[PDB]
């Protein structure tokens, strides 16, 4: 654990992390719909659709164990309301014991199978019923068909979107913030769904924890304080850990990673966490996250309109995802596997000591690199981290990184792109995407572009001079640093930040965790 | 129709070369087992080395003592196989005749990609352009499958030909030596057809916008159809008004050239088992309209290429009309017009009505391609086809997703998308499946019209354009090929004719 | 106190000229009803002709010399006209058979000259003083001016006549000679005599401020500026205190300190105080933005039209406040206590700089999400406003080169005033009138406040949707005054005189008149 | 600031009076633009909706 340097004594020296969230105090009970719904305190919400009838009428199908509430919810009363996706209504009535109860529904549309994006819309509607209403309990009645993973996704998303991060509030805390203490879920074949509840809560915190690191500003989350957070996390989970400092990085000849951090007041810190199963180890995996805690662009300063330099605390979203995965893996303790969680953390700054456009630098596999643009720094840090990962002797290397802005022009803000040198590995990532419900799309590494990286003087160019398809070119670059290991690369530059909600998504935690678990 | 002119010097047709020197080349395919005769012209050995950039070593037998001595291992070791490197020497053979002998390096990979093979071909063509020859002979000392072999022939033919129509010598024989020569001979004349559909596409694209305008391009298509005995129909403004194609007619309002909608049809002999509509975007010049292409890098001087999709569809008509596949019916459609700045032009913010009744709020007059394609798709679905495939230089964002080498395909039907991907493998024109992400559909929800033409927020323009196109296909398998990044060869300063061979392979493979 | 240096040639103080040539001018005022003596130097008549646009010149004064009276009779003067700013020179012999120079400056046809029209008159007069080695100037007022305008005439003449040669070395003007005598003839002279030395005080306060502004950033840095402020306090016998970093850390000025993090010069907070002898009825804090160079920080001023080479003037507000301190310390008003405040720092690019997106904590506990490092002035003012309110004053007025949007709203002639108190604003407008430094009241539009709602901090530094930056910046500053009448004077558009390529010293007389009128 | 909702007016319905009681409304707050409304049966068993802004 290292000392965080300060310019002034008001500079913070750690990231505030909330571990014991109000979500963790929520008692969750799952009941089978066949037993009928008890409708008592709190708010009871039916999730209802009308297959085929766009904006069709609401009909409540479940048995309700209360004559008054059953009468209130009969078809002719409900027919003036419709199932339009995201609609909701509140109901007030007295039950059979003369206690007032609150009931309502959320519309789930007319399509039988909700997509992840449809389900998020339903959850957002449900959460607006939880905000600005001091409730002790929520009950949710599923009158829609969801498989096990989509049930888990529903809960993860509910937990994530209900939580409000006030770590940086001081004079402006929400006076009225109270969370429910109890969550009831009514669903058919409840016994098959119960196993998803604790998994959902683990997936929620891994995602929320990565979100807390991303949203933390760069004066709080810097290379020293971020690697201290990873040490603390590993201590709580009994993970092995090792933080490499500059000396050790110099000895390992990590010249591409070290050159990116030369201009920072914070020394480079390379994070290496390990989880090993107690049994026989049948699979070794390295997960690599880009960890740039602030990206000014360097001397290729982000000054062009739309370059969004104020967002760039988010350039360690990949590291955050990998650490959030370490929380889920360390908590759920999968068997027969050894996972290495890696991040070459640094800060990309303008200074007399910064590396320069045109500098030629030597990565740890001895390849010389001509720097054509100091703002393409992530691929330099990953080059050395990929060489480190391969020396571990793993079966798979997966990296995740907010690498290229061109992703916003290719897949946009909803799907990450995955690239790789190995079709089997790529299919497993896509399978994890489908079970985690974090969407990813396979994109090609087009070999015809490789020659635009030929350098007149160094072994290779960092950037292309001619090719504008920069996500593919960056993948071509990274591929040069994996000699003989199956490797995939997930570019989350376009999906990491939720611009509408002004917050991170913690994207990738569930994806990488499903990837580890199903292996 | 008569092409309107501003002055009498204004051109009134697209010059086209149908009969090209390529068509005079006599092609002969020989087996390698017999050894190679080196009696005239230039003879090139395609050789690899599976040591990286290691030395050239010739394995074929040559029936000539002098050339054999030239090719002995001690000489050729002075040369290397780095991809595209070549040397050729002139010398006298056993009968005191002058012959040229050389090689092209094919690298160290056993399987050549389409990109590598293109690099091999370019080095060959460079020698062809610098030497007065009567004959070229190519000796395949590498392994290529039938499709890759035909691709080599098409690419050689296409790159060898020089388009001199706007300016103010070729070999007469091609010899090929290859293992299992008999299995390759049927590819030869198919390559010749594929070359010409591609070169004809490229002639239309390279033709500037004063020669190639909606009128003269629909006239060119008529002449093409007459030569191939295809049914043909050109819709004018009167008929387009009757069909209420307001999106398409709006784009052309500011042009001096009337809109012309092209419709050709190929009908197979025998039972028709599949009906396909191929839809090409045909903007003969895209200035941007009032959303003028004035921004750095918007490259207005390239926008004669905005009809590359139409040209690909007409080049496919040539190939289909010439090879005459069976059991298929194909419609070749294009809504041709020109996007100009005028007192009569459509404006940013106009609300127009498409031919299916959907109102569209225009957010940017430079997103004109999707407006013309919308009315073209409503026309096509009314034909009752099984498949609609449209091909278009639609969004500049392709340059930032897949780049200049691979085109993007989006669609509403996985089986149709998979047929396109399979056609990409056998045509060796590279395509990559990109998604239509439904979560972005809400960005097209106009406050006043039924739908917005563009998003004001989402930067994934190629996906948003596909979501817009998809709104104009109700109940038909549909796919959309965005060739905006891939159509123009910036290094060679010429069109690629991209998509002809892809679409023809799609038709022929059913 | 010690200015850090990179190399030994770096300057360690701001060159400041206190005893200017203006101060060596003997000024005499005579009543015009006694007649004008024309003996020597240049004698300029200020002449209008009401109604008749471009009307003929007529010299109404009595001239106590037969030869010059004859030269100036109406027949001779008829070929000249009074178009505002026009001027002519005459040469003749007086009764003593000495040659004299005489002339006039046209003041137009409107009998009431505006602030801007009188500037035009002075500039024409000054053209007659330049490139002419004269020992004496006489001005005859044949136009009507109240007392504040006669003062404004003199202040302006003094300011424009002076030439700042502190940074000239091999290109000093070898012909630079200043008059040693100024004579003024005006109706009811006795009532205008008191304005002369006031104008001289107001001239130097303005000129002192312009010296600090024009001084480049390698001379005028946070340490050398606070050093000069101390030296001014000592000369004026003002109380003074300079707060360094350790004391600012103790005061928890996290907003102010973050801006200066990237600089080689330690932050210095200037605190000067004037206190009347006897009863103190009004307590006032004047707060001046003092960024000695504004690079933009990591939001570097690199966009076309951002004029990074002008950004030595970003301490203009601090300079106005120090100039006002000179005037108040010199004129010594009664019944008031005045605090002269400036949070001085430099906004630089470095490994140590604050970053876009940092969340920082102001001295009032509020957390701030930095959205643009180039909106640094409102951060330093935030902590300075908190400091000022803890002093327990009746009024807080701040003056700052805050927003470039002022060029698009009021432009280069009028400053904008914003505030939370109607009475204070009217006092500023009233002082604007008697100082002749023009100011226009602009609203603080509360509907925009929501765009400063931050997702993670208590407040955003900037709006991401509102383009009305002068108003948004005012809404931000309001969050740092809890219960005190406060006004904010944005001088970003009016501070630099782009045509003459020099500072105006704007605000010194406005603030001094504000203090003086509240004392009376 | 952002204090609880409290309804002063008397309403001539027993069902809605109970819904509007202080103990129920204080779970809601008056932050500008925040609203809730609920469907219920009134004394005549007619469907009505009651809320606040
Ligand atoms: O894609 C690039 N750079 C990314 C970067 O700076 N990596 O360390 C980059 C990554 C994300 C963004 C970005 C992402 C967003 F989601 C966004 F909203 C935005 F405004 C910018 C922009 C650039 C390259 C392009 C080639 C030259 C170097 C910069
Ligand atoms: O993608 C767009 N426009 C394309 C167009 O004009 N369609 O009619 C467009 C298509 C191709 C290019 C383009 C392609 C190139 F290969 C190229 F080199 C180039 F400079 C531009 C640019 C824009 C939209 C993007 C949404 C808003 C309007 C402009
Ligand atoms: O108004 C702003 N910035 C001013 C500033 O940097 N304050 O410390 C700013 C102030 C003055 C100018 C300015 C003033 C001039 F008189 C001028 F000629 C000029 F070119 C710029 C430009 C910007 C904001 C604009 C939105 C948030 C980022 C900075
Ligand atoms: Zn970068
Ligand atoms: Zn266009
Ligand atoms: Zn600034």
């Amino acid at each position: 654990a290292s000392e965080v340097p300060q310019v002034v004594s008001l500079d913070p020296t750690s990231i505030p992390i909330e571990y014991n969230t109000p979500i963790h105090d929520i008692k969750v009970q799952v009941y089978d719909i066949k037993g009928g719904c008890n409708v008592e305190e709190g708010l009871t919400i039916f999730l209802v659709n009308n297959p085929g009838k766009e904006n069709g009428p609401v009909k409540i199908s479940s048995k309700v164990n209360d004559k008054q509430v059953s009468e209130f919810l009969k078809d002719e009363n409900m027919e003036k309301f419709n199932v339009k996706l995201g609609t909701s209504k509140h109901f007030y009535m007295f039950n059979d014991n003369k206690n007032s109860v609150a009931v309502g529904y959320v519309g789930c549309g007319s399509v039988a199978d909700l997509s992840e994006a449809d389900m998020k819309r339903v959850v957002l509607s449900l959460v607006t019923m939880l905000h600005d209403n001091k409730l002790s309990k929520l009950t949710v009645v599923f009158e829609i068909n969801v498989d096990k993973n989509l049930f888990r996704f529903f809960l993860e998303t509910l937990f994530y979107e209900y939580m409000t991060d006030e770590r940086f509030k001081s004079t402006d805390k929400n006076v009225n913030m109270e969370y429910i203490k109890h969550l009831g879920v009514y669903i058919n074949n409840a016994d098959t769904y119960k196993e998803e509840v604790e998994k959902a809560r683990v997936y929620y915190f891994g995602t929320y924890y990565a979100s807390q690191l991303i949203a933390a500003p760069s004066n709080y989350c810097n290379p020293v304080s971020l690697s201290n957070a990873a040490v603390e996390l590993a201590q709580k989970l009994n993970l092995e850990y090792k933080i490499l400092g500059v000396k050790e990085l110099e000895e390992l000849k990590m010249g591409a990673y070290l050159s990116v951090g030369k201009g920072s007041m914070y020394p480079n810190k390379f994070i290496h966490l390990t989880y090993k199963s107690k049994g026989d180890v049948k699979k070794k995996i390295a997960l690599v996250g880009k960890g740039i805690t602030f990206d000014s662009g360097g001397y290729n300063l982000k000054a062009a309109p739309g370059s969004m330099i104020d967002l760039m605390k988010f350039d360690m979203s990949g590291c955050a995802a990998v650490l959030g995965c370490a929380y889920c893996v360390g908590t759920l303790k999968p068997e027969n596997v050894e996972i290495h969680f890696l991040s070459a953390v640094c800060e990309n700054m303008v200074s007399k000591n910064s590396y320069r456009p045109g500098d030629i630098i030597t990565a740890s596999n001895g390849k010389t690199i001509e720097v054509g643009n100091t703002d393409a720094e992530g691929r330099l840090t990953l080059a050395d981290a990929l060489v480190y990962a391969e020396k571990l002797g793993v079966d798979y290397i997966v990296d995740i990184a907010t690498l290229t802005g061109a992703m916003l022009y290719s897949l946009g803000t909803s799907y990450a792109g995955v690239f790789g040198n190995n079709e089997e590995l790529i299919n497993k990532i896509l399978q994890s995407s489908k079970t985690s419900n974090e969407p990813v799309w396979w994109l090609p590494i087009i070999n015809e572009y490789r020659a635009t990286l030929n350098s007149k003087y160094a072994d290779i160019n960092q950037i292309s001079s001619s090719v504008k398809a920069s996500s593919i070119v960056a993948s071509l670059f990274l591929k040069e640093f994996v000699q003989n290991t199956a490797w995939a690369h997930i570019d989350i530059a376009g999906v990491s930040w939720n611009f509408k909600a002004r917050k991170p998504k913690g994207f990738g935690v569930r994806l990488l965790t499903e990837f580890v678990l199903n292996d």
